[PDB]
């Protein structure tokens, strides 16, 4: 390694960097734990210093192992890492915010996450169940101001147990409301969302920078595809022939130039995986460029493919994927 105290980071809106490549961590249930603690200390060793996980993802006991590990180990520092996790619906009314995040934090035995967010803007109600159901199996829906929510956030970020604030899984509709909030103290510093070649999220992509916050795309390598989640039929991305046409012209690959592409257009982009070479693989996404063809090609295969409709979470007005965008 030439240089590894230095990386590629994009400021945001409060001041604090984030690195623009961040190692994904969700596997699905038929994986075993064991396996996130090996590979987050892979994408460590592998140069990845952005680590994204979430409280249902049922990880972050192994996650936060890991990056003690790292640490103590010496391969790095804490400030070398940002790591992200996410307040579940279970969770949005103002009073149960930050326990929540206490509870993350000490699952992870660290002091403080580098990013939280709104997980996802539907509500359910508070309690053990992360999807709570009535006695004839329907989600049982909690009415909760997002804004208070907010509000709660921001207090995290004022006590330092989150040094930044920010969302997920919020339509234009949704971001407005946050950014008009009555005495609104920081914008949210990210809208991390699904984001890829079939579904390049441009519209929401120029909103979010029209207010300085940054993007981050999930599923930019075409998703887990675990059902019931994703449709098994859904196309697969990196099976995409223009894409494999760039890859093979590259001497790349179809992940590596789905990953190029989101750093060319400014988005922040997540890739998880759980296997040596590609995550090493997918760290090369700093070696080479797009030429301005090659990215309105790449803009051409937008098709309106989202993987993940979240629909389990469809009927209350905060449902984000029924508007335009
Ligand atoms: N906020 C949200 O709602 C939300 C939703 C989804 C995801 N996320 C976050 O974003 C992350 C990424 O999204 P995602 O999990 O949907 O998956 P993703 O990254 O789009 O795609 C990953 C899949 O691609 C494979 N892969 C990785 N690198 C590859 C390469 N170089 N060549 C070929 N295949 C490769 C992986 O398999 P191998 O593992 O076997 O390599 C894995 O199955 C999540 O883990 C999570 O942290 C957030
Ligand atoms: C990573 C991802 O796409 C998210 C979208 C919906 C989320 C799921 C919501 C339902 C759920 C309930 C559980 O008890 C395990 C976690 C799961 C299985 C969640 C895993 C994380 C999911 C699958």
């Amino acid at each position: 390694s030439v240089d590894d105290s230095k990386y590629q980071c994009v400021k945001l809106n409060d001041g604090h960097f984030m690195p623009v490549l961040g190692f994904g961590t969700y596997a699905p249930a038929e994986v075993p734990k064991s396996k996130a603690l090996e590979a987050v200390k892979l994408a460590i060793e592998a140069g990845f210093h952005h680590i994204d996980s979430a409280h249902v993802y049922n990880n972050e006991e192994q996650v936060g192992l890991a990056i003690r590990s790292k640490i103590a180990d010496g391969s790095v520092k804490r400030e070398d890492i940002f790591y992200t996790s996410k307040l579940w619906s279970n969770s949005h009314r103002p009073e149960l915010v930050r326990p929540a995040l206490e509870r993350s934090l000490k699952n992870l035995q660290l002091d403080y996450v580098d990013l939280y967010l709104i997980h996802f803007p539907v509500s359910v109600k508070p309690g053990e169940e992360v999807i709570p159901k009535d006695e004839n199996g329907k989600i049982l829906f909690d009415t909760v101001d997002l804004c208070a929510t907010w509000e709660a956030m921001e207090k995290c970020k004022d006590a330092g147990l989150a040094k930044s604030i920010g969302v997920s899984n919020f339509n234009h509709r949704l971001l407005e409301m946050i950014l008009n909030k009555p005495g609104l103290k920081y914008k949210p510093v990210c809208n991390q969302v699904e984001c890829h070649p079939y579904f390049n999220q441009r519209k929401l992509l120029d909103f979010c920078k029209s207010k300085d916050i940054v993007l981050v795309a999930y599923s930019a390598l075409g998703s887990h595809r675990e059902e019931p989640w994703v449709d098994p039929n859904s196309p697969v991305l990196l099976e995409d022939p223009v894409l494999c046409a760039l890859a093979k012209k590259h001497k790349r690959t179809p992940a590596l130039i789905a990953l190029r592409y989101q750093l060319q257009r400014g988005v922040v982009v997540l890739a998880k995986s759980y296997n040596e070479q590609r995550i090493r693989q997918n760290v090369q996404v700093f070696e080479f460029q797009l030429t301005s063809e090659e990215m309105k090609a790449i803009d051409g295969l937008n098709r309106n493919v989202r993987y993940l409709t979240l629909d389990i979470f469809a009927g209350p007005p905060n449902y984000p994927f029924s508007d335009e965008y």
